[PDB]
C-alpha cells in the first residue's frame, strides 16, 4: 500500500516514454509479480491535475475533472474515455499506489545509469507525486504466475495510419493528402539528430486490412525499429531501444535476436526470425485489433489545420491562424468542444503501443483461448493476446505545439521534395 525506500531495490529498469519511467518488478510478493509500475517524469520541459480550459473540455466526464493528482486522472481516463472505445478485453486501467518521496528520489538515483542520457538531461521521476500505477507487466502472458511456460512479446508502436481527407489543408501542404506523417516526420527526425537512417516501416501497411502489406510493415519495423517495435524474452529487452528509438537492426543485433528466440520459435537456426515475423503479422492481423485503433485515430477528423481553429475558440483567444474558416467558427461552441476532444483522443490513439504476448497452446487449458496463430511452417499454435499501452491524456495547451510541430514537418518535407 505503500512502497517505501526499500521497495527500491526489487524494480529494475524497463524502459521509459517522455512522460513516464517504467520499471518491472523483480521481487516476490504475489503482490507485484507480472506488474510493472509506471513512474512520472518531472520535465524540465514542460511547467490543478486539470487546466481551467481543460477542465471545460472534458466537462462531459466529470470523473476526470475532479481528479486529486495525475496518476488518478490518466486511470479515469483510461477507464472513462478509452475503455468504452477500445474495449476492457485489451485495455488495463492500471492500480494506484501510494509511494513515499525517498523510495522515487531512491528509484530514480537507482536506474540512472540505464537511461539514455537524453532522457535523463530530459525529466527525472517527479518526486513530488504521491501516487504511481502498478500495470500488469504483458511481457508475461498472465497475470499470476501459473506461467504456461516462457512468454515472447512485441511492443508495437503503430503511430498514425491514415492520410488526412480534410478539406482544411493548405494548398502548400496538400502533400499531407499522400505522404503519410510518419514518413515525413523521419526527414525531420532524422534532420535533428534524433535517428540515424530513415525507418522502412509506413503504418499505410501496418493498417491497411492487408494481410500481406502488414507482414511488409512487420519485417519494416524490425529493421529499424527506432522506437517503434520491441520484443521481450520474459521481460527482457531483446530486440528494440531501451527507453529510446534504436538504430538499425545490424547483423549482430539480428542474431543475438535469432539467438533468443531458440524453444521459442521452433525452427531451424536462422529461420526463427523470419517465422516469428510470420507469426506476429498473423495474431496482428487476424486479431483485427488494429481496426479499432484505426477508428479511434480517424477520430481526428478535420485534421490538425482543421482542429486548431477550434482550439482556439475553445480557450477564447482569437484565432491566430486566420488574418486579415468561415465555416469552422460558425460552430457552437459545444460542438468545437466535441472536435478538440476527439482530437486529443485521437491523438492518445496516435502514440499508444500494442504489445501482443505470445506463448505455445497448452492442451491443459480450463477453457481454451480463442486467439491463437498456427505457424504452418513449425507446426505450432500460439496464443496472443493484445493489450494497448501508454494510453496518456493530452494536455489541451499542446494543441498549439501540435500544430506548429505539423506545419514544421510539412514544409520541410516540402523543401527537400522541391529537390528534383
Ligand atoms: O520521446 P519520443 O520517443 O520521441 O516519444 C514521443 C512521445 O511519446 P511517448 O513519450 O509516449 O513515447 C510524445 O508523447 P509525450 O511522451 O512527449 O507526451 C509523442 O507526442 P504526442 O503523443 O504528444 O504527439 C511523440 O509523438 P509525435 O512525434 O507524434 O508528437 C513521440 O515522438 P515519436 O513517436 O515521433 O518518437
Ligand atoms: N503494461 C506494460 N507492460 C510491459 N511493458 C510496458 C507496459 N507499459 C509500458 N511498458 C514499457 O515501458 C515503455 C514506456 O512506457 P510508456 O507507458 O510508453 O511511457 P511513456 O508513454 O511516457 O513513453 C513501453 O514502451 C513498454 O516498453
Ligand atoms: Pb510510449
Ligand atoms: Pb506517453
Ligand atoms: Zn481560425
Amino acid at each position: 500500500m505503500i512502497l517505501e525506500e526499500k521497495d527500491a531495490s526489487d524494480w529494475i529498469y524497463r524502459g521509459e516514454g517522455g512522460a513516464n519511467l517504467v520499471l518491472a518488478y523483480a521481487g516476490s510478493s504475489p503482490l507485484f509479480v507480472g506488474k510493472v509500475i509506471r513512474i512520472q517524469k518531472a520535465r524540465r520541459n514542460d511547467k490543478s491535475v486539470l487546466t481551467s480550459d481543460e477542465q471545460h473540455l472534458w466537462r462531459e466526464n466529470n470523473e476526470l475533472i475532479s481528479s486529486p493528482n495525475k496518476e488518478v486522472l490518466e486511470q479515469r481516463y483510461v477507464q472513462n474515455v478509452i475503455i468504452p472505445l477500445l474495449g476492457p478485453k485489451h485495455v488495463d486501467a492500471g492500480v494506484r499506489v501510494s509511494v513515499s518521496k525517498e523510495f522515487l528520489e531512491c528509484v530514480d538515483k537507482k536506474v540512472t545509469k540505464q537511461r539514455p542520457l537524453w532522457r535523463v538531461n530530459a525529466a527525472n521521476v517527479d518526486t513530488s507525486h504521491d501516487s504511481a500505477l502498478i500495470l500488469n507487466d504483458h511481457s508475461l502472458f498472465s497475470q499470476g504466475i501459473t506461467s504456461g511456460g516462457d512468454c515472447i512479446s512485441v511492443e508495437i508502436k503503430p503511430k498514425c495510419g491514415f492520410l488526412p481527407t480534410s478539406r482544411f489543408i493548405g494548398k502548400e501542404n496538400m502533400l499531407k493528402t499522400s505522404v503519410s506523417r510518419f514518413k515525413m516526420h523521419q526527414l525531420l527526425k532524422l534532420e535533428y539528430i534524433e535517428i540515424s537512417e530513415e525507418s522502412e516501416y509506413d503504418p499505410l501497411d501496418l493498417f491497411s486490412g492487408s494481410k500481406e502489406r502488414v507482414l511488409e510493415a512487420i519485417k519494416a519495423l524490425y529493421s529499424t525499429p527506432q522506437n517503434n517495435f520491441r520484443v521481450f524474452l520474459n521481460g527482457s529487452l531483446i530486440l528494440g531501444g531501451s527507453g529510446e528509438s534504436t538504430g538499425r537492426t545490424s547483423p549482430e543485433i539480428g542474431y543475438a535476436f535469432e539467438d533468443a528466440l531458440k524453444g521459442f520459435i521452433q525452427s531451424e537456426d536462422g529461420h526463427r526470425t523470419e517465422c516469428f515475423l510470420q507469426l506476429v503479422s498473423d495474431a496482428v492481423y487476424g486479431s483485427g485489433v488494429l481496426d479499432r485503433l484505426l477508428e479511434i485515430q480517424k477520430l481526428d477528423k478535420l485534421d490538425i489545420e482543421g482542429a486548431i481553429h477550434c482550439y482556439y475558440d475553445i480557450i477564447n483567444q482569437p484565432c491566430p491562424i486566420c488574418k486579415e474558416e468561415l465555416s469552422l467558427h460558425a460552430l457552437p461552441l459545444d460542438e468545437s468542444l466535441k472536435i478538440v476532444k476527439e482530437y486529443l483522443i485521437a491523438a492518445t490513439a496516435k502514440d499508444c503501443s500494442i504489445m501482443i504476448s505470445f506463448q505455445s497452446r497448452n492442451a491443459w487449458d480450463s477453457e481454451p483461448s480463442g486467439d491463437y496463430v498456427s505457424l504452418k511452417p513449425t507446426n505450432q499454435t500460439f496464443d496472443y493476446k493484445v493489450h494497448f499501452i501508454d494510453l496518456s491524456l493530452k494536455p489541451l495547451k499542446r494543441m498549439e505545439s501540435y500544430y506548429k510541430l505539423d506545419k514544421k514537418i510539412i514544409s520541410f518535407y516540402n523543401r527537400k521534395q522541391k529537390a528534383e
